[PDB]
């Protein structure tokens, strides 16, 4: 009969594992997100990048975009110039060269002329936006390498509706002299971008040639009864995009700043911004006490359990 | 004997309770949500703000934003010139603006001199885009506060897709002169600024000066049977930033529109345009017979509880 | 004394149905997804449109947006005009235009008088950016419906984190003059956007006049394991507005591109880009095989089962 009362043993603490552990005496919700990013940092080279220059207008709730190398073609007008040497391109005669737009990788519609696109090359003249942008490999080191050096402040405020209760990831009174720091800091939501791509395995110097994709996933686990309160962000930080060559790596964005001359024509400056999209990705859940979540918990284990105990109760009555 | 059918009463009960009150009959399925926005209004304040003047173009699917207060710096020039004078960017000599040093609160390179601001403050020179821009404190009124007065189509259609069943959040008939109001008129998704920050207990005049995040929650609990038909949606609406002032709360963005002067070298008007960014959170379940689901429901029901009474009868049976 | 070995015989074939078909000794986990997507394609009508052109900056990392059709209104500055003829707009007399106060629907701030606006109709004059947008009807073929030769290029990676498990629908070595094919090529992510709205029964001419929104849906449902390995996407493609004419379909952007004269006076160029915002949608589940998974599965059937298999045999005793 010993066999029985460890087996009851198990049952009892069990339920108590599942009770305590599980946290089945408490309602869960699904936490609702709030995301503000501020950058800071500048970097002069050639021009002076400023979060104006190196950012886009952000209306997104989840991710921000950080410019790290650039390819600017500035004074382009709309008119005839080579094409961009391209495999389909290239021509030496102008019987290569067809008329109107061949392929989806075309700048222009094509005249049919060919012409020559520097010293030594010839190429498919078009009518397009002149001079066709044509750098095509992005700067050995990258232009804005130095955002590496650039801060974000993630202001992350979370909902529980339900249980009315709003946190964020920010101390009460927060020094802005301060740097992430998971043990020692973790209430300072303010990372420098090379320690981001740092604790992601990444090398930024690296990535900032041809861009990429970050996560920055920001995990709350709540219990918010006042017994062990514990409500505070878990930060990773994960490379999205695969890393090798022949896989097509990279993030980057085009965009134009259109002009107009006195004379009334339109002319603009057509800038490729290879740079890293930050995917900042808040999941979480939150439990707190509840009387209705207690009951149905005890008469549930009560109508199972208590099923179990009789069946093995008779069983060993039955049977010895 | 009366406490033996009693129990199979609550059994029996019970299984009722569950089948019709939970719809265990039904297949369930999440929704899938597409939002679309319109803005309507003008404001005469010292310009004409019509939407293209108080928004940025809108690629995103769950927000947009709607620019409450501004602050413009015209004509700034890529040059040397003093820091904005923000306490901790004061100095009095050379030794406190290091060179080449990018601080949180600099705009720019420092050169390492400390030059004349005003006749009484002198601050770190820099590199930058000059004149620095220093409001720092917003228009004590909102520039934009006339938003509160536009109004905003909200679009929201949903899809069920194993159902094969859409909805949207607008009467089959819809006239555009109405205006939404939670009991008289629900399907009206026309809203006010002004007041959807009342719905969300909130202060528009105030909440314009600084920016904010507001999210506008709607909720789909469908039943798509022909007997018991609902599918409609519910409106909530809340603050997602802590509005305390220690806290960092508001929301901006900060853009600039690029000219060229005649010589060719660039001048920019910088923007920082407080507002508050609108989030909106479609949330939802619907639900719809099936016959797997009736069957499998049964069948697991008259198992699970087929072997209750089992132990009830036998092995109460085998007692008495 | 067959119909008891026959339950047995039920159990047992449904314990090894469940855990085969449905994969108990698989531990499971929800996808974490990235989209980038790339934009490939020249339109020539009267003005060069190339990607810098027809796309705005897309910073979202779920969607984004081609335009279609445009309505363009140049040289807009701001002063006195006529309204544009809307119901509400159309005058006889001075007694129909109030001043000041303003319609939701109005462009501008009324100066109270009537004024031509045709030869034939006259309206309300305002303050407002002048002249007024006024096709108000998009041009009857779309200026941009070449745009359905254009094709997109999406890139999506797959992550499982607690497997370390990625994945991406991009082939090993990816020839770009790839076209995707449900069957021949399910790995060539290169779409003709003529070819996505096919699939979701649409006509682009169609659809170009006034936009509209796609959704291209891919699913994950992935087996990890090295005797059962399947992880690769299948898409689908719906449209999420409702195509009808009462109900208020279509999708455009407003921006505008602000000058100055050399006066210093502004002036801008108002654009209402009709277009179709595509979203890419990325769900889904995977899992592998742990042993963790399989014991407590183990544990469980025998468990639960054993208690029936004792239960049915004393009341297989018990009765006959
Ligand atoms: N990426 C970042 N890394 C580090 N810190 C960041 C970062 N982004 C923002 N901060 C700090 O956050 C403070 C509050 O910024 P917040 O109000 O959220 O947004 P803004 O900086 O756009 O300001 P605004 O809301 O328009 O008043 C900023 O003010 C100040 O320090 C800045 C600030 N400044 O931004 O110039 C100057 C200052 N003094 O004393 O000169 C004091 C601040 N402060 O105490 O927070
Ligand atoms: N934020 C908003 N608040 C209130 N109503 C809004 C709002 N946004 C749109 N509407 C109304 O919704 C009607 C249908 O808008 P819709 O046509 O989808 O708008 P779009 O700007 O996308 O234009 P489009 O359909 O592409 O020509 C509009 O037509 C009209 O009323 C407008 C309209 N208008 O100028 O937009 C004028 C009009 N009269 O009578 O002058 C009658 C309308 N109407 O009855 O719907
Ligand atoms: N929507 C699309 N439809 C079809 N193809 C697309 C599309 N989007 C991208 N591609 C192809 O994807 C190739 C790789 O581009 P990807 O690395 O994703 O982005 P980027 O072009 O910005 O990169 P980069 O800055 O050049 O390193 C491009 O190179 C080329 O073909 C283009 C390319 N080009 O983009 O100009 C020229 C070329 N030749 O031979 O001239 C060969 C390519 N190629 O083989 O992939
Ligand atoms: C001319 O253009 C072709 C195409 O890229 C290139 O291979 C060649 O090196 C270029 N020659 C010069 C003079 O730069
Ligand atoms: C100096 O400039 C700063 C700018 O905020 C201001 O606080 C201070 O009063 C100014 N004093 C004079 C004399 O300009
Ligand atoms: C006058 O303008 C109105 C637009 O409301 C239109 O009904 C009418 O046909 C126009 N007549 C012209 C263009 O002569």
């Amino acid at each position: 009969s010993c066999v029985k009362w460890f087996i009851y043993g198990v049952i009892a603490v069990y339920i108590c594992y599942t009770l305590i552990v599980h946290k089945r005496y408490q309602e869960k919700e699904e936490l609702t997100s709030s995301v503000r990013v501020t950058l800071k940092g500048v970097a002069h080279v050639d021009r002076i990048w400023d979060a104006a220059e190196y950012t886009i207008p952000t209306q997104t709730r989840d991710s921000f975009f950080v410019m790290t190398n650039i390819i600017r073609t500035e004074n382009q007008i709309q008119k005839t110039c080579p094409e961009y040497p391209t495999a389909k391109a290239i021509c030496s005669s102008d019987k290569s060269c067809a008329k109107g737009i061949v392929d989806v990788h075309s700048n222009g519609v094509q005249t049919g002329k060919c012409v020559h696109y520097n010293i030594t090359h010839k190429t498919c003249e078009i009518k397009a936006w002149c001079p066709v942008q044509g750098e095509e490999r992005p700067p050995v080191p990258a232009v804005l390498r130095s955002s590496e050096d650039f801060t974000v402040f993630i202001k992350n405020n979370i909902h529980f509706p339900t249980f009315q209760y709003t946190v964020q990831n920010i101390s009460p009174k927060l020094n802005t002299s301060c740097k992430f720091n998971k043990v020692t800091a973790p209430l300072c939501p303010i990372f420098r971008l090379g320690d981001i791509l740092q604790e992601a395995k990444e090398n930024f110097s690296e990535m900032a040639v041809k861009g990429g994709i970050i996560a920055i996933e920001i995990k709350w686990d709540c219990d918010l009864d006042s017994w062990s309160y514990y409500c505070s962000p878990e930060y990773s930080f994960r490379r999205l995009d695969d890393k090798t060559r022949t896989q097509y790596p990279g993030f980057s964005i085009r965009f134009a700043r259109h002009y107009k001359l006195p004379d009334g024509t339109e002319q603009r400056t057509l800038f490729k911004a290879y740079g890293i999209r930050f995917d900042v990705l808040v999941f979480g859940m939150g439990g707190q006490f509840k009387l209705i979540e207690l009951f149905t918990f005890i008469g549930s284990t009560i109508a199972y359990f208590g099923l179990a105990v009789t069946i093995i109760e008779m069983c060993f009555h039955l049977y010895n």
